[PDB]
């Protein structure tokens, strides 16, 4: 946690320019923000800096996975700037880049109280260290250029704050590479780390983890360590199909599949058996003939398989019944990742049914923790934010805490 680290409440910001990493990677639909949770969560740190006399606050974040190519068409942070203005009651200057001489000039000596938002960090390959070129070939950033990127970010403030809890599992340039003498954790980082420290110290048992979503390559690699902490796991959403293909030889069509993760599925199941972790996988599905809101839909089971060219985008009723049975057994639940494409109504029933069960569980004393940019948007969509124990801004970041890891964005902060 942060007991050993500098935090914003101990940082003198009067007359200082503050460069602040935030997680403004908000969900979007029809080019509009669908949930401003992650933006509102950063307002306490921003307002604290302004109220205590900061010369300026320079905000930097990524949006989506543009893979090191500028894509202002679909991944610009400009809409976040307009949303942040109304949440702050103050104007926000949006810059169309995050590094280079023009950005440096705009941030060098701003008018007192200026709030500046920079363009998407991941438009530059040096933020993640790797990406793709505009033709889609995978590329690696050059070390000299990564150092220059970090040096440019470091010029934009006198002191650094990291409030980007949702990104704190990423050792990316903006998260671990800023070279300023004082590097402090923000109030969202403190709030989230303190909550999880308490909730993970001696979880109530049975402790269920619900793992869904679409970031299969990343998150399947977290299960091994989770199996030492939990008593049950639901594996749903896009995660399930890699398991069902390997274990059941199920036909999955064009459903999400991770070739590298497929190679560890049997090892994970053996470890779950060794550790007494009950694994619940879906047994039926809502299918789609294309990845589209208005796709033709169908039904499938594990026995039937998903037809060629179709994809499973939600679980079916028998799966929901099994998910509900595990939720009913739990005394503590951590849930990251919707169990279907809940943004599209044809494919939202399984996630809504599961949310209903989690809310009922909270009512009878279960500790229920929902985290993630997209999973927290389920809470907003069905108006359950106040009906679960905690809604976190971190998804993958919360799973890495469940694993017992120190997060790089925390580790990179100054020590007291
Ligand atoms: N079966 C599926 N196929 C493809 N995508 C899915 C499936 N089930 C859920 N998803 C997607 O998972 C996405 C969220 O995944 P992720 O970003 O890992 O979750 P979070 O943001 O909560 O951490 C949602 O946008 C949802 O559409
Ligand atoms: O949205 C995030 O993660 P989540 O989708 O796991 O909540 C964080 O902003 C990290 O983004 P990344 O997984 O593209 O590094
Ligand atoms: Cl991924
Ligand atoms: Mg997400
Ligand atoms: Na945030």
């Amino acid at each position: 946690s942060l007991s050993n680290k500098l935090t914003l409440d101990k940082l003198d910001v009067k007359g200082k320019r503050v460069v602040m990493r935030v997680d403004f990677n908000v969900p979007m639909k029809n080019n509009q923000i669908t949930n401003n949770q992650r933006i509102k969560a950063a307002v306490p740190s921003i307002k604290f800096c302004l109220d205590n006399g900061a010369k300026s606050v320079v905000l930097m974040s990524h949006l989506g996975r543009p893979d090191g190519v500028p894509m202002p068409d679909k991944y610009s942070l400009e809409p976040v700037a307009v949303e942040l203005k109304s949440l702050l009651g103050k104007d926000v200057l949006f810059l169309k880049d995050c590094v280079g001489p023009e950005v440096e000039k705009a941030c060098a000596n701003p008018a007192a109280g200026s709030v500046i938002l920079l363009e998407n960090l991941r438009f530059h390959v040096e933020e993640e260290g790797k990406g793709k070129d505009a033709s889609g070939n995978k590329v690696k950033a050059e070390p000299a250029k990564i150092e220059a990127f970090r040096a440019s970010l470091s010029k934009l403030g006198d002191v650094y704050v990291n409030d980007a809890f949702g990104t704190a599992h990423r050792a990316h340039s903006s998260m671990v590479g800023v070279n300023l003498p004082q590097k402090a954790g923000g109030f969202l980082m403190k709030k989230e780390l303190n909550y999880f420290a308490k909730a993970l110290e001696s979880p109530e048992r049975p402790f269920l983890a619900i793992l869904g979503g679409a970031k299969v390559a990343d998150k399947i690699q977290l299960i091994n360590n989770m199996l030492d902490k939990v008593n049950e796991m639901i594996i749903g959403g896009g995660m399930a199909f890699t398991f069902l293909k390997v274990l059941n030889n199920m036909e999955i069509g064009t459903s999400l599949f991770d070739e590298e993760g497929a190679k560890i599925v049997k090892d994970l199941m053996s470890k779950a058996e060794k550790n007494g972790v009950k694994i619940t996988l879906p047994v039926d599905f809502v299918t789609a003939d294309k990845f589209d809101e208005n796709a033709k839909t169908g039904q499938a089971t594990v026995a039937s398989g998903i037809p060629a060219g179709w994809m499973g985008l939600d679980c079916g009723p028998e799966s929901s019944k099994k998910y509900a049975e595990a939720v009913t057994r739990a005394k503590q639940i951590v849930w990251n990742g919707p169990v279907g494409v809940f943004e599209w109504e044809a494919f939202a029933r399984g996630t809504k049914a599961l949310m209903d069960e989690v809310v009922k569980a909270t009512s009878r004393g279960c500790i229920t923790i929902i985290g993630g940019g997209d999973t927290a948007t389920c809470c907003a969509k069905w108006n359950t934010e106040d009906k679960v124990s905690h809604v976190s801004t971190g998804g993958g970041a919360s799973l890495e805490l469940l694993e017992g890891k120190v997060l790089p964005g925390v580790d990179a902060l100054s020590n007291i």
